[PDB]
């Protein structure tokens, strides 16, 4: 088998001439020739057996990207493992490699409005597909975006994913929460546990505002620091906005904080299209009931260039299926990825 940077990668014999990519908890991350479609692929090494979290991780990427299939959501397109449960120990997919992501080009590029439109646009499509599937993201950030060398864009890593809950989403004041801090809704720390899709339309939020200027618009370093960078810029919560907030630690701390007032997105944004500031202030909204929906978003001026209703098609059907044991997520981990076996 070959081997990469310290590494068994048993993905042959089909996929031959391994490059490294990268690496990260997830596991390890090569090209790859295919040599039954004659194309270089990107191939993910998984080996999470030992970690009912991770197991939990693959799970949930298999069978949401295997239901799943979009333009703008990156597919599965092989999974390599063992013919038994016992001999697996390792996990391959197999998906389309694409060239970057949105993370590393913003370090590197200043985007035209045209790509900024165009990117946004390709995000709310995949989105809004996302969503009539009843799934939430729940980690939308520019790395999960992938980009190829004409700019089309495919959302990737459903590691997160969950089905919607609006009637579970209330929690306490300060709750615990496991996705990316900067892409953050502010109701995750006030009273929400991101159940609902009002979450992913922040994070996209987030994502524009960060294709304006090349920076993340709310950097927090920790926890709480998170909602002061959001009051920053949004400013005090009005009264209604608060009035919802019925859990009193929530609502004491925010009625706590000194007035700040709303800076105006075209001075935090003074090269920006006018348009994609009032989208993006309906996306920033404070209220998450307030807040703009997928469909509306696509609707937006901003993108009438490319909104086509019946070209940006939904899911045919609902997506159904939990803190089950490494060994239990370990046997559904391999009835999912059976269709790839000869
Ligand atoms: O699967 C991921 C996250 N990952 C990791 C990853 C690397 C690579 C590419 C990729 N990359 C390029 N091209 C790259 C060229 C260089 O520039 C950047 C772009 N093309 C195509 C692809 Cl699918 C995509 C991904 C991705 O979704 N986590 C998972 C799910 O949460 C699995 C299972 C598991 C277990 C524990 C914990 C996390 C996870």
């Amino acid at each position: 088998p070959e081997m990469v940077r310290g590494q068994v990668f048993d993905v042959g014999p089909r996929y031959t001439n391994l490059s490294y990519i990268g690496e990260g908890a997830y596991g390890m991350v090569c090209s790859a020739y295919d040599n039954v479609n004659k194309v270089r692929v990107a191939i993910k090494k998984i080996s999470p057996f030992e970690h009912q979290t991770y197991c939990q991780r693959t799970l949930r990427e298999i069978k949401i990207l295997l239901r799943f299939r979009h333009e703008n959501i990156i597919g599965i397109n092989d999974i390599i493992r063992a013919p038994t449960i016992e001999q697996m120990k390792d996990v391959y997919i197999v998906q389309d490699l694409m060239e970057t992501d949105l993370y590393k080009l913003l370090k590197t590029q200043h985007l035209s409005n045209d790509h900024i439109c165009y990117f946004l646009y390709q995000i709310l499509r995949g989105l809004k597909y996302i969503h009539s599937a009843n799934v939430l993201h729940r980690d939308l950030k520019p790395s999960n975006l992938l980009l190829n060398t004409t700019c089309d864009l495919k959302i990737c890593d459903f590691g997160l994913a969950r089905v919607a809950d609006p009637d579970h989403d209330h929690t306490g004041f300060l709750t615990e929460y496991v996705a990316t801090r900067w892409y953050r809704a502010p109701e995750i720390m006030l009273n929400s546990k991101g159940y609902t899709k009002s979450i992913d339309i922040w994070s996209v939020g987030c994502i524009l505002a960060e294709m304006l200027s090349n920076r993340p618009i709310f950097p927090g370093k920790h926890y709480l620091d998170q909602l002061n960078h959001i009051l920053g810029i949004l400013g005090s919560p009005s009264q209604e906005d608060l009035n919802c907030i019925i859990n009193l630690k929530a609502r004491n701390y925010l009625l706590s904080l000194p007035h700040k007032n709303k800076v105006p997105w075209n001075r935090l944004f003074p090269n920006a299209d006018s348009k994609a500031l009032d989208l993006l202030d309906k996306m920033l909204t404070f209220n998450p009931h307030k807040r703009i929906e997928v469909e509306q978003a696509l609707a937006h001026p901003y993108l009438e260039q490319y909104y086509d209703p019946s070209d940006e098609p939904i899911a045919e059907a609902p997506f159904k299926f939990d803190d089950l044991p490494k060994e239990k997520l370990k046997e559904l981990i391999f009835e999912e990825t059976a269709r790839f076996q000869p």
